[PDB]
């Protein structure tokens, strides 16, 4: 049948190039944060060290979750992610990690800058994604919201009141 | 009490009829797609079977997870949901399953067909029911991200490149 | 050595009796479970929670079966038919009924729905059994299972 | 680097003061919902009793973890939630919920009434906090859905038909 | 089209007195045997006491879920259970377990033997049970499996060579 | 150096009185486990699916229960009887009506039940303290969880 | 037959003193809970991430001990009262600050308020025995472990 | 007073001519056991990781199924043998080819072994029936599992 | 309203020199306890090996979940523990085990025995406990109950008729 | 820049005739072990049944998971396992299992020494295997350790003062 | 007593030469990593999910092994660099491909990928060995896994 | 065929000198267990609350280490001693101090236990691997798990 579409080829939605690119911005950025994640839990030592080991597992949990929820966005609406190392250090905004061990203060500064600098990328992305598509601006608005308490749980290690 | 409201009768956000409607439409798409799903599930044979085999019940976890959602955020609203199988029959615009056994690459075609087809519906009623509840908009934009998946997951099968 | 010589040995197949007496069983569970949730969505009234949620407990049992029984007649050779049309045209349930419904006609309408599918079941069971006792096993669960609900459903609305 | 940004403080998304206090509004209205939702939970009697007192607490822990996500939000963008009993005492919305024992029906319409006044704030602050920040109400979409249909799960049992 | 019936009250399967009966003697030898079965878990002592405590316990438990399991199919079927003390004690058929301690190897052959008469009751009932219903003797089936394999785990202890 | 030089420590046994007084205890936790699956199985009636649920909580911590006070008998070297005829004989619990029964009749009559189970652990609790302490302590916990069971299921039936 | 005649045999019913003394204990470890969230949300500075979790950890306890004593309350025929007013009102907690506060602040007003709160439980102790020796061994479980909160908490600020 | 007055109640005892109807389906669901091991290893090509996977459920359930069925023989005091010349020297299953193989000749081969095992458990269904109900129903549980992996593997080579 | 109290240093409970001296006695004889099980656990054999050793493995858990409790309550209490090896070895009451293998028989009643002085320790101590800090004494008849039950465990395997 | 390799198809590890006849070896014993364990787990009886019984099934679950790792081992180096069961009859090392019925004690002596037996098969090749590929050694070290534990808790039982 | 007298006892210590071995095993599992997740994602045709979903178990694999091998070097007083830019200009694997791949050109190219991080793993091998077997037990197992994964996804192409 | 004709074939022995070579090692891992919930209790001060957590860990690694070897020896027939006067006596771990510590100080007091445990293993290992592989293998385990708490317990001090 009464209502039943007679169609035997019915087409998805497909994200225009733009679209594509944008998640690709925020795929980079998720990436190289994760690594950059690893990097720091494994370098940080001094004071409080356990704490911030252990966050920054989780953070780095975060960011991959985010990355394959991002790079599969992307496939399902007929974009190709390229998550290679030589594109994300080629394209990442994030600010470059330092080598060697940091103290555990140095590493709470540098981390929520990274993480902050990776937020903003979803947050200058994130009118035109939803102008397009509000499902995949969803997506962005939990990245938005788990990355930013990753901020909050790791930059208050360092707050002085 | 200082700041206390003295009602004692304090109303709940009632869906208008149009709202009803729109949702009862997602509702029979789902369910029709879950049935669809499971037909597939059992008379799918030929190459890589199992995978497809496997999918199909992904998917369909997914469709019924999807209508038992959508039915009682239409209760919660105030709204009456119609999931009996004449309705469902009667209404739904997925385009109808083929009796019998299906080979894999038929059954890969014609899924997708009736994902998108389901896709389609709730990405329709998208604008209407934002305008009115963007809380039920945020129930739809995980059923279009997850079904768009398993498009994807499904459809990729027959991909030739 | 008592090792058997051939390289293509078949299973068992079904008659074509055989099948149309699972895609019985199979249309009536596939209904059951569809009214199941419309009853689990609608039903209002007293002791709604405790209905809302037993329900819900009916449609997995019923989902479990139509699955267990359209597979076995795949493992058999015959194929299942369980799409809306079908099941919509063919079942011997009772219609149930649209919109909201209090918790004691919720009770009455299910118990006689649960009851004639297994019905169903029963006049089959037999016929069943007769060709493929491991099949009429199957039907034996499904009996045991669905008049186990019909007992947690009608408690409720049973005087004295 | 080729991209990567320079800066060595990069600072994230502080919420305004107006959106701060909306999501003090929701904070205090969650947390006393609570405390009413515990109340009732212990001192309800009658027909039916133990479906609503197991509800009840189905309730309680949805507003539980509403209020932490809320106050973590808040402390996320560089908000101060207060939860204290005073604050929430002198500020909530919702009418008082009465002392001694009550019974089912009346814990029924009390409660519906409670929750319906909790989202009704969430609804009234909605588009102040969407308009700033998308991920934040997002949030609220979410306290939305899952509290009303608490409210349908409650109500549901004094509905006569 | 339509093979829907039209009647409104379709009654389910009706057990006769005889039925209901025989499943009654199920029942009290079930419930005896569990009452036993914590006896001499409790107090068998001797060689290998720790082997024997834990399998009592395993048998107590099938035996458990065992009566339930006839009683409730009693209710199903419009019989009426009795698994009161006094009733158990008045109709069982199982010999008296002794008072106090029993060594193991006691205990052993004492379980043992209630366990075969437990199981003798069910294969006594089998095939009026089986023309009647063939559903319940499946259940009935499954006690005897699960009760021999439990006499075979407890009795295995004083076989010898 | 502070090393005991027995080679045969005992340990705490148990007095006749006070395995005595815990075979009260035990007889009345086994009675209520036993009267409590009777109420499952045969409550009917408005709000029937709460109390067969709540009516199996019931008999899981009563089993539990006696479980735990004839292991202790067993420890302190003292011999318990659970068995059905020396439970029947001895319990101090009214007797379950046999039959199906209403929701209502099954909360007064269990409410009653589980009062008369506590009585009991009330009843011997300062003579079992006296001798040992961590007993008294382990009847604490029964009479904490009994009387919870009364209230969640004599509520149903309270009116105000 | 050791069987008992009445039909209608009751539970234990606390004095008023009894149900005033445990609205005591209830309204301290609300407050406690509150102050605990507040706590959690609030804490900056030096190893805020372990004091954030503990915090988290000592709500959970004090949410379970508050549900236990209300219930116990529920049981005994007295009748709780944990709505904010009543809290705010006749908490003896000194108030927790609004704003942010350093780790070692925190420590320092949290282990403080803990105790508060284990002086409410321990004042009461003595009476509550009396009465109800089963409702005291609830209440020992709540001193032993806010007591070990306080311990786990105070750790952070000991100098040598 | 119904109790029974022997104090060597026997059980039930097969006959041998059982315990040898048990052997014949034991040796069976060994060597499709082993042999499924050895197609999971071995397979190779389109569609490797399937074949493989679903190789070791099917290993799975006839694994189960030769412990159900030795320890069902153990239970009626049969003797069961399941060791590796044995096996070799009674199984009815066609011998499994040495070396790597095809999925699509793995496919083939492995549905021809599982309705080899089936038919052994078909064949001596009815006289184990006429002995023991209970054992026929362990049969009927082994026919259902084993004939849904022969249809699950099966249509990986079926073309329409 | 205002009942709160206005102190800002509100103590903690204090234990006396003599309690925490009472609860160091349990510590010791828990720990020896523990080593002692351990020691049982690896060098039993002989008839019914396999049970002896499993319940020796549960004695020990037993016992150590008890050490980390006492330890701890001395610790919240203000007192100090001291669980280290050379202190147990000149302190503890417990008589020694023997070295190399023992016989099942043996281990049964060594073990028995040891339990049974670490039981007789902590009620020496119990009503002195139980004056100054009832919450502790429950932490003690814990133990008692705990500690007994594996000791009827453990010696009824040579325990006769 | 850059490292890379510029090879297209770069081979694996490919095993030695010689070293694939030795993990063969390896494996064929495993299965024989497995098949023997279960074997006396059916028809062991006596003194301490459900201890041997229980322990027996472990035994069988080390064997068989240690078969499926030395045959795929076997794989993933290019080798090619034979399992079946003419195979294992014809070229096991370990002495035949005796037929029926055998007592606790004969069972303990007769699969230790088949332990034994499987073990010093993988401590022949073991040296062997090290030389070609230290990686399939350390696979092999396991085997000995799980395997030497379980002859542990097996033939302890007959081990007397 | 044999109690030692140092109040600070240091650790091992790893060589440069150990440290920088290391750091050439890390760099390839994460590169390895990366483009497993690259060749998850993108993998298109015949037999997609079973190479999507073991694609997804290699990364798995890989980002423990990774871990694993750095926290290592931590352990001994080495310093991992595990950044983007180093791991693209220091990685050894062969370049993975942009854009969709069809499932049989995912295969090849991920097999030769994993070869290429075992062949890192095999020729520090000896030297790690030399100076500390417990690092070298550490690469026996990442040998172990990759090869694994690297027989699972290549058997798909795999011919007779 | 191939089968073995012995009806006593005897396992591998350990030599007396390999045993008391694990000796050594499991009385460092028994005090080294003592002396971490000694630490763990006692600990105060500056991020107590990770030091606390860490301990436990540590301990578990090392209580688990200890069953592992005193088991090992044990299979190859050698007799373990883990008894506390034994422990006591012949461990080679400096004495951990009397009463409360500051983190810092637990820190390096823990570190330098963890690496004198370490250095026990690390002495004995190349002796255990010449008669033992396998046993050495279990060696190689502890150095790593032992090697990764000395980490992430130092790491707490190092300033950079
Ligand atoms: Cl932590
Ligand atoms: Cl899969
Ligand atoms: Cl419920
Ligand atoms: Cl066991
Ligand atoms: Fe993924
Ligand atoms: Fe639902
Ligand atoms: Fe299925
Ligand atoms: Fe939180
Ligand atoms: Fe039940
Ligand atoms: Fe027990
Ligand atoms: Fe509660
Ligand atoms: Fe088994
Ligand atoms: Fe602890
Ligand atoms: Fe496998
Ligand atoms: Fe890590
Ligand atoms: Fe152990
Ligand atoms: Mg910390
Ligand atoms: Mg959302
Ligand atoms: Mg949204
Ligand atoms: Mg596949
Ligand atoms: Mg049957
Ligand atoms: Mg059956
Ligand atoms: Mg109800
Ligand atoms: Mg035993
Ligand atoms: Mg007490
Ligand atoms: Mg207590
Ligand atoms: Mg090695
Ligand atoms: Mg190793």
């Amino acid at each position: 049948m009464s209502a039943r579409r007679t169609e035997s080829d019915i087409q998805g939605f497909h994200a225009t190039p733009e679209f594509g690119g944008n998640l690709q911005k925020v795929l980079v950025d998720l990436i190289e944060l994760s690594l950059q994640g690893k990097q720091a839990h494994w370098n940080v030592v001094g004071s409080n060290f356990r704490d911030l080991h252990l966050q920054l597992d989780e953070l780095v949990d975060f960011a991959r979750e985010g990355s394959d929820t991002i790079a599969e966005r992307m496939r399902a609406l007929d974009a190709v992610p390229d998550g290679r190392s030589d594109t994300v250090a080629a394209t990442t905004t994030l600010p470059e990690f330092p080598a060697f061990e940091r103290s555990t203060a140095d590493v709470v500064d540098l981390i929520t800058t990274r993480i902050n600098a990776t937020v903003d990328t979803i947050r200058r992305v994130h009118d035109a994604v939803d102008a397009e598509d509000p499902s995949t601006a969803d997506l962005l608005d939990g990245l938005i919201d788990g990355l930013e308490k990753q901020a909050w749980l790791i930059r208050s290690e360092n707050r002085k009141v």
